[PDB]
RNA sequence: UGCGAAUUCGCUU
RNA sequence: UGCGAAUUCGCUU
């Protein structure tokens, strides 16, 4: 049997006014990176209506558009859809064939799904040998479309954060917020006993990647503890050095969490 | 919107 | 060894 592909249309119909704007965000148009998701089936697909999902950036128009049909794929080509589909809710979502689709005209993105398998901050946290000698060098441009996580917790399970903002203003040996250490270097040697091999980088504003399964619609004292808790890991600010980056971008990190409503839309 | 701890209560016959 | 409610605390920067 042939194959279909159809690409996954994300449009911000409508994004976040201002007074719903509560944790006082950035807005991210989906249509503003190339990179996204798409469905290959054996099967075709019954073209359903425009239904949006309700994100943190806005009201997003879903509507499912075929990119191709009557194709032919290689066993090996089919392996590599596959295990990325498996990684995509396994790994980045923690849950026939989701893969991610890019220009060069969209198509499967293998170059992407390459990477993914060949990096090492694919599955948990890599290690690395920052030296005096070997510094660790910080380029702006890696910390753009960005998630991170902590190197030095959480070795079974990884939280992930978007990179929210990059303070140039401050570095390492800036005032740390908590009282009982002078410094955010001083507070991660104290604590952690990491030493910094750059005191000149900027510092990372950070926002949690997790997300509610079900976004297709828009409090107990569960969600009232949660609140300081998921606030405080809302404020917090990390130190570069100390972060491995994801292989997966942030804007299609974004566009991933959007994916388990999007099925269970098409299952029904 | 998590990982845990304690305390006090509701639902069964 | 569940479904819920309230109260008070621990872990992040």
């Amino acid at each position: 049997q042939p194959c279909y592909l159809y690409v996954i249309g994300m449009v911000l119909t409508t994004p976040l006014p201002d007074e719903l704007n509560f944790r006082r965000r950035k807005l991210y148009p989906p249509e503003d990176t190339t990179r996204c998701f798409g469905i290959l089936t054996a099967k075709p697909i019954p073209q359903i209506p425009h239904f949006p999902v309700y994100t943190r950036s806005g009201e997003v128009t879903i509507s499912i558009e075929l990119a191709a049909s009557g194709f032919m794929l290689s066993l090996q080509m089919l392996e590599l859809i596959t295990r990325l589909h498996q990684y995509i809710f396994s790994h980045i979502l923690r849950l026939y064939c989701v893969l991610p689709l890019n220009v060069v005209t969209l198509d499967i993105d293998f170059k992407f799904m390459e990477d993914i398998e060949k990096s090492e901050a694919r599955i948990g946290i890599p290690s690395t040998k920052y030296t005096k000698e070997t510094p660790f060098v910080f380029k702006l441009e890696d910390y753009q479309d960005a998630v991170i996580i902590p190197r030095y917790r959480n070795f079974d399970q990884p939280h992930r954060f978007y990179v929210a903002d990059v303070y140039t203003d401050l570095t390492p040996l800036s005032k740390f917020p908590s009282p009982e250490y002078e410094t955010f270097a001083e507070y991660y040697k104290t604590k952690y006993n990491l030493d910094l091999t750059n005191l000149n980088q900027p510092l990372l504003d950070v926002d949690h990647t997790s997300s509610r399964l079900n976004l297709l619609t828009p409090l107990s004292s569960a969600e009232k503890r949660k609140a300081k808790w998921e606030s405080l890991q809302n404020k917090q600010i990390l130190v570069p050095e100390l972060c491995a980056i994801h292989p997966i971008p942030a804007s299609l990190w974004r566009k991933a969490v959007c994916l388990p409503s999007i099925l269970y839309r098409l299952h029904c």
